[PDB]
RNA sequence: GGGGAGUUUGACUGGGGCGGUACACCUGUCAAACGGUAACGCAGGUGUCCUAAGGCGAGCUCAGGGAGGACAGAAACCUC
């Protein structure tokens, strides 16, 4: 038998894009961001300063967002229809969590403009479970125990027969 | 305008002088489980800085570590 409802299922997927600079290169990333995700996405500033990288302190560096539900899913179709359902062993967290990257952007279904560029960025997928919001409600917080999180072996199994992919070793 | 006049040229202090400030303050110890308690005892700090680094209210949680993610690495950004 099975509890219906201790199923598996996606509760946010992180798009990041992290550029090492400001400036237009920047706004042209938050521009093709927000025309994937159908909204606005949001800078994050330079945690310390390291000149290695040339970076400074708080300037934004990065463009980032988050989506959940239809909209997530989609995009997440999009992404694994590029990598062609490819994952590697090595690609899932010890949390349950996964995700990857896309070296460019026209590919998923994005229209080729030569004024803003080309641009790669990181998804990233936190497989969730209902009864999650526990773990950062306001009122009374608490854990999640321990049978009802999330193992990496489970995330495997749900991605391999969910989305019938195949995890390549690695 | 030392030609001439009057006067002054601190204190502390293992003699005085040179050095130093133990000369006004602050922290720990000395200090002997109330408080107080000495030495040129020990380790140090002060003559500032702030329109917010003051006053309320709201919302968040930090250092570090582990596991993941294109360039990305020991260190850039995202997630748990
Ligand atoms: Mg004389
Ligand atoms: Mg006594």
């Amino acid at each position: 038998k099975e509890n219906p409802m201790r199923e598996l299922r996606i509760r946010k997927l992180c798009l990041n894009i992290c550029v090492g600079e400001s400036g237009d290169r920047l706004t042209r990333a938050a521009k093709v961001l927000e025309q994937l995700t159908g909204q606005t996405p949001v800078f994050s500033k330079a945690r310390y300063t390291v000149r290695s990288f040339g970076i400074r302190r708080n300037e934004k560096i990065a463009v980032h967002c988050t989506v959940r539900g239809a909209k997530a899913e989609e995009i997440l179709e999009k992404g694994l229809k590029v990598r062609e359902y490819e994952l590697r062993k090595n690609n899932f967290s010890d949390t349950g969590n996964f995700g990857f990257g896309i070296q460019e952007h026209i590919d998923l279904g994005i229209k080729y403009d030569p004024s803003i560029g080309i641009y790669g960025l990181d998804f990233y997928v936190v497989l969730g479970r209902p009864g999650f919001s526990i773990a950062d409600k306001k009122r009374r917080t608490g854990c999640i125990g321990a049978k009802h999180r999330i193992s990496k072996e489970e995330a495997m199994r749900w991605f391999q027969q969910k989305y019938d992919g195949i995890i390549l070793p690695g």
